[PDB]
């Protein structure tokens, strides 16, 4: 099926999927000295105080940490969004080594990896339908560089070894969203897509200026996660991010002057 390996990678995928060739795919490169502040843009609203998270899931291209999202407990709004999104989950993309493996780039620059925080339209009632709309999601995206060790994301490490293959799953209650954040929450936007098939042509991106540091026995941890499931042979997962995409009629907006 598609992945991100010697012959079913993102180079590939547009013969299942068309509308990767399509008018507002994602990821993009960042161009700073072309992306126009826009001081009609809201600050961000991140209310991440009621999350809850449930589980922790290897679905073989990534890990994902989901939460409760039965009721409004975390939500996205202001900035570019108009109305109110939901928490769904997070997950990341990284690399083999540490000179790539975000999605986005910035000046063509890349970074050790890259989080996304997934929350769709509750004006659409589930996520289902949220990714049939051009609004339906906003994906609040941050790039991770390493440094110093972030002490917000070490019980994410600690549980890598528990889902290292695909189609395990752990419990995972009471983890908090917010130790990931940067201090600023200066951002680009713009519309584009899902990153991964089906890339979807349903996401407003909000992708913040500033990079947390992760440690690199942090990232290291990430690479020891496998594509394969139980019982087959090892393929580390490393490597689960798509190239930029052509920008076409699409204009990038600062936050910030
Ligand atoms: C392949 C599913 S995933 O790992 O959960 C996933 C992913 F890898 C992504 F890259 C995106 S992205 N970058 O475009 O944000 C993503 F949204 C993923 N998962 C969502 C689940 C949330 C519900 C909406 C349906 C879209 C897939
Ligand atoms: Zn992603």
């Amino acid at each position: 099926h598609w992945g991100y390996g010697k012959h079913n990678g993102p180079e590939h995928w547009h013969k299942d999927f068309p509308i990767a060739k399509g008018e507002r795919q994602s990821p993009v490169d960042i161009d700073t000295h072309t992306a126009k502040y826009d001081p009609s843009l809201k600050p961000l609203s991140v209310s991440y105080d009621q999350a809850t998270s449930l589980r922790i899931l290897n679905n073989g291209h990534a890990f994902n940490v989901e939460f409760d999202d039965s009721q409004d407990k975390a939500v996205l709004k202001g900035g570019p969004l108009d109305g109110t999104y939901r928490l769904i989950q997070f997950h990341f993309h990284w690399g083999s080594l540490d000179g790539q493996g975000s999605e986005h780039t910035v000046d063509k620059k890349k970074y050790a990896a890259e989080l996304h925080l997934v929350h769709w339209n509750t004006k659409y009632g589930d996520f289902g339908k949220a990714v049939q709309q051009p609004d339906g999601l906003a994906v609040l995206g941050i790039f991770l560089k390493v440094g110093s060790a972030k002490p917000g994301l070490q019980k994410v490490v600690d549980v890598l070894d528990s889902i290292k293959t695909k189609g395990k799953s752990a419990d995972f209650t009471n983890f908090d969203p917010r130790g990931l954040l940067p201090e600023s929450l200066d951002y680009w936007t713009y519309p584009g897509s899902l990153t991964t098939p089906p890339l979807l042509e349903c996401v407003t991106w909000i992708v913040l200026k500033e990079p947390i540091s992760v440690s690199s026995e942090q990232v290291l941890k990430f690479r020891k996660l496998n594509f394969n499931g139980e019982g087959e042979p090892e393929e580390l997962m490393v490597d689960n991010w798509r190239p930029a995409q052509p920008l076409k009629n699409r204009q990038i907006k600062a936050s910030f002057k």
